């Protein structure tokens, strides 16, 4: 269970971001248990923030391992009469905590939130907060590191022998690590506090049915009731204990494009919290993606969170700068490829009204591009059991969401082979378990020669595509890209069930330019996509398009990317190429609703 | 024989560039003989110039076959009393010229000049030229064109057909075709003219000996004068007929950097011609590469011909800014990569003193990047006879260029492999036994994990390597290609001969920067070129490098070319990157002899 920290009549906030103290760790940290003293010789770090482009340093951007970081932590013992917590947004990939030497807490997965109450015992007049962040990625981690495997996208025309040993990314994106995203010390009454709220709705005639579960720890009497933003009181029930159900006459229904959030206030002993929520539908019937009983449109991106210098790290004007040019550009949704966002992101986005497929950090379940879903003794990948785990931690931390509509199980896994549908069978049976709301579960499809024997024809509720026609296959061909994207995505048009690209695209250097048909160029941008669209436009079952990407962002080094992945409609300070103006009026052209009806 | 066209008080001169007509091939061109009369609805075409990039139309761009030219040819009757002669400077790749519909002559090789006289019978009063040229390459062309070998640099991750059958360069570059360098009709006596004048000179004390040989078509009697730029006369020797010598008193050699060419005037009968001469002497001395007996270092780069928006076309204020630039940065020689470039580059090298090692067009020969020197029979290539026919004539149109000082006989041929020598050691003794001046000979070595089995090894009196530590092989980690660089280059430097870099360097995008060590960045080119010579500056053997490349130059298409190829240390429109500037900085500080004595 973890509720967002926001500051109540029942709840202190404080924000411990900051500059801390920073050291890598040199083979001796936890030997010589640098946790329980001042970090000496140490650095200065910006906290949230991944570390790797805050300095100047080769060594320190390419670490491999754990690094340490430390603040003082020095607070009124008069909140011991309160419960303290320790809630960590994000650290990426795992952490150690600990609390003046004595260890805490311990996690695995860099990009969903954790948390510690710290004993009353433990705090003493002054304190220090130590937090080990390790980067090491493998067969075990989401996202997957390789280990034997070979390096495809920045392979070597003759071998060599790496200077220092460093992890091998199963994954585009450059592997951002550090205390990404802030840390808050919370606190809450210590005998009687709400722990998990859940809501799902239900629309009889004009009326919306609230169905509403609250858990709590301790004994006390629970009470709910749901204002409209300006602050009318429509529904109220009192001493409902955990499990309930409320109604609201003339219920506005948060819409794309024109969100409505009500704020639901829940009251437990003396513990108080508010929750903002918009009531909508979503439900796949046929060939069509329903939200609100409406045929929707997908019109969008996969983005990263990726900004300079801070990496992966929260950063808050760009955040309402993104969702601002996607206004601008006339879209309505994107994917969280390939990991949870923050949650500030999520927030704003049920705010803003903008749509997204909320995506697990399982990228890189692929051994073969041994079987990778062969018996973990025989090699195969080892992901399966945290998998799971980041499924229920994602659900636990979004399901209250309106602005998301489906979950992505995994992004370009090896669902082509053998085993892939035993791998993924029991994790679509978790989401649909675990989601009070029941949204739509799909996979994103890696683009495979073999493409019926995708097993997310078996799981998914929608096909998710990312297919590169004119980029990795039919470079500077883009009549053959036309006439090869249509071959395979009738077959997909022929299953009868939604599906959408969720990546699509063509590197492109801004300021790269030429008349005549040229890879890397602005124009070849918008023809790429003019081609796809060609065929895609004249698809029923076709219900959205998501490029591939909405910005350009960092990556591993390697003969193929110029620096970093250029694949975006903006560059990565949010300039617009060519083809942001060509979706711009594409998009303006296209509407949220009934497209395809 | 091949003496560079000029006016003089026996020959006229007359340029026929200019605005041509120009057809695409059909498909039906030679059946419907469209030689024979007026090309009908044709487009225009300016000559010279390559034909690839002047409109804005992929199918022009990547066309495949043949293409007409044409201009109306209006002369007057009186020049019947002399021979008329139609020189073509270059034609790429292949021609066929008619004369009103007679077919004159055809030509393979598309960097070499040809010329046909115009029997008097055939000059109506008004005339058609046409040229057909083709563009087609194979396992018989130089450059070599792949038939069924994979695209390596412009592979797909997925593979697809074609929309349209096209060439399959086995070499970077782009096949830009068409008529590349001047077409001129020139006139001589008709009854005894000079056909060719070949020159060596030997140095005692300080008195040159000029031994000459000038070859004749009649009977007249030959006469030899040697005049200063000023205009004294410094030897002369009448009635000499084909060989001789002559001595100049106190001559002022030819050096680089500081030229010096005297004018060397000949008659015979009627015919008068003047061929500016530079003395100087070149010899390869254990370690030592010696221009006029004193250690040199070439510093400097590996050219394209390549220039917006002619191509590969003769742009004559360009060569002067290409010399300009380089004297600006402080090099003295290039390589003419991958084909001979135009008498006019040529000539102006000799006048302003940059060194050149002179190269044939031999890209690409190399089926294994079936064997690739195994018979032809058995599926080798097919060069060979090419081959010998391109050196001859590459060596008989430069022989007489002080700036040449060493012959390239390919570059990147699949030396490692069995049989290779046997292909190459007749071309090297054929060199050898051609040029009058015995200059070295050398071939540029691909990079190849056999090193050792390089048969440049038995043949060459230079080694010229193409190497790539950090950016082929080491990318992003420059202290691993220190160290592989160095290990490869010692075993070159235990061999005790002179060898030298003709290609390294890095793809670099400018205005992409990091502080922090980025392929594709300015500041990543300078690393490493930092890295690789603080391996070079420590072998005594080494006696030059030249980069890849002076200049970004268009390319085929691929994942890996960012609009063409971004390894010049200028863009394309000759503006400095960083490395440039380093450049320039470290060649300020290198002398061009006894840097290494
Ligand atoms: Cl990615
Ligand atoms: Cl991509
Ligand atoms: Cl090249
Ligand atoms: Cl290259």
């Amino acid at each position: 269970a973890m509720l967002y920290p926001i500051l109540t009549q029942s709840r202190m906030l404080i924000d411990l971001s900051g500059t801390w103290r920073f050291k890598l760790d040199d083979g001796s940290g936890f030997e010589k248990k640098w946790y329980e003293k001042t970090l000496d010789d140490a650095q200065l770090m910006p906290v949230p923030s991944s570390y790797n482009d805050i300095k100047e340093s080769a060594d320190l951007r390419d670490h491999y391992g754990w690094v340490f970081y430390q603040r003082d932590l020095n607070i009124p013992a008069y909140l011991k009469t309160q419960r303290i917590v320790l809630r960590f947004a994000a650290v990426t990939h795992s952490a150690k905590v600990y609390v003046n030497g004595t260890l805490l807490c311990e996690h695995k997965g860099g990009f969903l939130p954790f948390e510690t109450e710290i004993p009353e015992n433990l705090i003493r007049d002054e304190n220090l907060l130590t937090v080990a962040v390790d980067n090491r990625i493998d067969h075990s981690t989401l996202p997957v590191g390789r280990e034997d495997e070979s390096n495809v996208l920045g392979g070597s025309f003759f071998p060599y022998t790496p200077t220092k040993k460093q992890n091998k990314p199963n994954f585009d994106f450059f592997n951002y690590c550090g205390i990404t995203r802030p840390v808050k010390l919370y606190t809450t009454p210590k005998d009687a506090y709400i722990s998990d709220i859940t809501l799902t709705s239900s629309l009889e005639n004009n009326t919306a049915r609230i169905n509403y579960k609250i858990d709590t720890k301790g004994s006390a009497h629970t009470a709910i009731g749901v204002y409209t933003k300006q602050g009318v009181c429509v529904a109220q029930t009192e001493n409902t204990g955990t499990e309930g159900s409320l109604t609201i006459e003339n219920a506005v229904l948060w819409e794309p494009l024109k969100p409505y959030l009500y704020e639901v206030k829940i009251s437990f002993g003396e513990d108080r919290y508010t929750l903002p929520y918009g009531i909508r539908s979503v439900a796949v019937k046929g060939n069509k993606f329903l939200i609100n009983n409406k045929p929707f449109y997908f019109k969008g991106y996969g983005k990263h969170e990726d900004t300079f210098p801070a990496g992966r790290g929260l950063n808050m004007p760009m955040n309402a700068k993104d969702i601002s040019l996607m206004k601008w550009q006339g879209a309505n949704s994107f994917r969280t490829s390939h990991y949870p966002y923050s949650e500030e992101m999520m927030r704003l986005c049920d705010e803003e009204g903008i749509v997204v497929i909320d995506e697990t950090t399982a990228v890189g379940v692929h051994l073969n591009f041994v079987n990778t879903f062969d018996p973990i003794e025989q090699g195969g990948i080892r992901t399966q059991s945290h998998h799971k785990e980041v499924i229920k931690d994602l659900i636990a931390r979004d399901k209250n969401h309106a602005c998301v509509v489906m979950w992505s199980i995994a992004n370009e896994a090896d669902t082509g082979s053998k085993g892939a549908y035993e791998y993924f069978k029991p994790l679509f049976d978790l989401a649909r378990e675990l989601d009070p709301q029941k949204r739509p579960c799909t996979l994103v499809s890696l683009q495979m020669v073999n493409y019926k024997e995708d097993c997310t024809i078996k799981l998914s509720d929608v096909f998710c595509l990312n297919r590169y026609y004119g980029w990795y296959t039919c470079g500077a061909d883009l009549q053959a890209a036309e006439k090869m994207c249509r071959e395979e995505l009738e077959f997909w048009n022929s299953l009868g069930k939604p599906f959408m690209y969720t990546e699509y695209g063509a590197d492109t250097v801004m300021g790269l330019h030429d008349t005549t048909d040229s890879m890397f160029t602005e124009e070849y941008q918008v023809e790429y996509y003019k081609t796809n669209h060609k065929v895609t436009d004249t698809l029923d079952c076709f219900i959205g398009e998501q490029v591939w990407n909405f910005a350009d962002f960092a990556t591993s080094q390697g003969l193929i990317r110029v620096q970093g992945n250029k694949k975006g409609l903006f560059t990565r300070d949010r300039k617009p190429k060519l083809a942001a103006h060509y979706f711009k009026e594409r998009w303006s052209k296209i509407p949220d609703f009934g497209y395809k009806k």
